[PDB]
């Protein structure tokens, strides 16, 4: 093929789109609705308009290059077409970037500025209440920002295959929303927030818990614990311009203290707890020769998927609470016993890469004696906003350490946030537990990485066992519907609803789709976690000294009695 673009001749054998070819050759073509290798098939945004001599104006994102094509990306006709589309989008867009939560990284604003577009009539609703949906415990919608680009719909389809995000005909107008325009929580939605990650503007957001947190912090009698997820320390730096793949663990501990939190712990402590309980259960099942398979239960997106699509597997889930809720449980029981705090005055806050965690924390039965395991959950993005509002110079902060009692963690706990992390961590303990040994080879590289479905054969006490790692909600559907689960007897299966694991969670920093072209965000965020594991002295959950003391002095033997009654949670199907 010979192609001419803006007077420049190219010779190529490639079969690809105008958009992809131009960008591979440093030619600028704007786009909006094209993402995840899909555009909006009905009602295309046409921001990728280019001119093909002989043909006219075409959409570059879904038009293949052809031999003999003469292309102009920046002619008068092209720019006025694009400007006109943006102008029309402004006509249905509350253009008020001041108090907008996407002010600093909005795709639409950048386009508006680039083409100097203006609305034919500014959209200024007086009563936004009919445009906003805040019913969900996890997600919120503000349709005064929505461009109807379909990016959330395609991402839901591609990441989960549930199609819980749909186009709807509402009062004769097109919107996006859940089936029947119900609250997402009341549908098959996983509350995973991949739709939010896909959104170019502030139409989709997390359900805020920031007011819960600020109120607890300012409440005189409240003692506010905070603990961040594995993934946060590998990610939040992005939002302070520190680059990608930067370990900012110590800076976070420092920032949290400056925010006024009363105790700094870590969810990775909770991860080690979950392994204590879950590895014990795995060994138990092995000894009882069943039931198999056991599934992880730490991902609330997967739990909702099981509840909504495979309720028969609910009994197969590990009874151990997630690191979040198991941590919380201990924060209202164990922690008062070593601090003298009144349990009622403890207010437990987590920082998560996840929107689904908010729903998990607000489950009615996730409490004991009237005390919630977890009182608030803020996303990585929310914590970043609190830090900036407080004018804390994050990139300049000196490192501090966590408070040790529920703050220490092993390398096993640290890798939880990557797909295959829970699996690897769990095997390191299950092998030691079952063989009554302290084995030296602890790295299970076979369950790592971005393959959608991963399997391995493991030898535990000189018997062979089959494990699988399901990487993404759509891959759980594939695993089940394809019958792959029946090709052999699986004994232990990890499921994460977000591809890449929690490092790619719905509460994570948005990433410029151009930076995404340059950076493997799932691998670079994960690399921070495996790096920590590499350099930690303790690399098994049961070698966590603060945790061992907690079990020795308070809970007793894991997976049994006191531990079972308090630290476990079983999901049940309808009769
Ligand atoms: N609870 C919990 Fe987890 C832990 O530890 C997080 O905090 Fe995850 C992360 N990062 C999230 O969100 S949940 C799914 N299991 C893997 S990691
Ligand atoms: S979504 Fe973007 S363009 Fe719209 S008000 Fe917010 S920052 Fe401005
Ligand atoms: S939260 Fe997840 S399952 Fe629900 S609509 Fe968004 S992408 Fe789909
Ligand atoms: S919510 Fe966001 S991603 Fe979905 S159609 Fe509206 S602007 Fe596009
Ligand atoms: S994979 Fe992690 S971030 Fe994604 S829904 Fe599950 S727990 Fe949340
Ligand atoms: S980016 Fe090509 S039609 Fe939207
Ligand atoms: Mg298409
Ligand atoms: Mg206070």
């Amino acid at each position: 093929k010979t192609i001419i673009i803006n007077g420049v001749q190219f010779n190529t054998d490639e079969d690809t789109t105008i958009l992809k070819f131009a960008r591979d050759n440093n030619i600028d073509i704007s786009a909006l609705c094209f993402l995840n290798n899909c555009n909006n098939d009905i009602n295309k945004c046409e921001i990728c308009t280019v001119e093909v001599e002989g043909t006219g104006l075409v959409t570059a994102c879904d038009t293949l290059i052809e031999d003999g094509m003469i292309i102009n990306t920046n002619s008068d006709a092209v720019n006025e077409k694009i400007k006109s589309r943006i102008s029309q989008l402004l006509d249905i867009h509350e253009f008020k970037c001041g108090p907008c939560n996407r002010r600093e990284n909005c795709e639409f604003l950048k386009l508006v500025i680039k083409y100097k577009a203006r609305a034919s009539k500014p959209f200024l609703p007086k009563d936004k209440t009919e445009y906003v949906d805040e019913r969900s415990k996890s997600l919120t919608v503000d349709r005064t920002k929505c461009l109807l680009c379909g990016r959330c719909v395609n991402a839901c389809g591609k990441n989960t295959e549930t199609y819980a995000m749909k186009f709807l005909n509402k009062n004769g107008k097109t919107i996006i929303g859940a089936e029947d325009e119900k609250c997402f929580d009341d549908t098959n939605c996983l509350l995973c927030g991949q739709c939010i990650i896909a959104c170019p503007v502030a139409a989709l957001s997390e359900k805020s818990h920031m007011d819960r947190v600020k109120n607890a912090l300012n409440a005189p009698e409240k003692h506010v614990i905070v603990a961040m997820a594995p993934s946060v320390r590998a990610s939040i730096g992005e939002l302070f311009n520190m680059g990608f793949g930067v370990d900012v663990t110590g800076k976070i501990y420092t920032a949290l203290r400056q925010l006024g939190f009363d105790k700094i712990f870590d969810i990775n402590f909770g991860a080690d707890m979950t392994i204590m309980e879950e590895a014990t259960e795995l060994v138990q099942r092995i000894e009882n020769n069943g039931p198999f398979p056991m599934f992880t239960s730490c991902c609330p997106g997967w739990v909702r998927q099981a509840e909504n699509y495979y309720p028969e597997l609910l009994n197969n889930l590990a009874s151990a609470k997630s690191p979040q809720q198991i941590f919380g449980t201990a924060s209202k029981t164990y922690y008062p016993s070593i601090s003298g705090l009144d349990p009622k005055n403890v207010f437990t806050v987590t920082v998560m890469p996840c929107t689904s965690k908010k729903f998990e924390a607000d489950r009615p039965q996730m409490e004991k004696d009237g005390l919630r395991d977890i009182d608030a959950v803020i996303t990585t993005r929310e914590l970043a906003k609190m830090i900036k509002d407080a004018k804390i110079p994050f990139a300049k902060l000196e490192d501090s350490e966590a408070d040790p009692a529920m703050g220490e963690y092993s390398g096993a706990g640290a890798i939880f946030g990557a797909t295959g992390g829970v699996m690897e961590a769990a095997l390191r303990s299950a092998k030691d537990f079952a063989e009554n040994a302290e084995l030296e080879d602890i790295e299970y590289k076979q369950v790592r990485g971005l393959n959608g479905i991963k399997e391995a054969e493991v030898e535990i006490n000189n018997n062979k066992y089959n494990v699988a790692v399901i990487n993404g909600a759509s891959n759980l559907f594939k695993f089940m519907k394809s019958g792959m689960i029946n090709e052999k007897q699986y004994h232990f299966i990890e499921v994460m609803a977000c591809h890449g694991g929690c490092v790619n969670g719905g509460g994570q920093p948005h990433v410029n789709p151009k930076d995404l072209e340059k950076v493997d965000i799932k691998k670079v965020r994960a690399s921070v976690l495996y790096n920590q594991d590499e350099h930690l002295s303790k690399r098994k959950s049961h070698e966590n000294t603060a945790l061992v003391k907690m079990y020795q002095n308070y809970f007793g033997k894991p997976g049994e009695g006191r531990a079972h009654e308090i630290l476990h949670f079983k999901y049940k199907k309808s009769a």
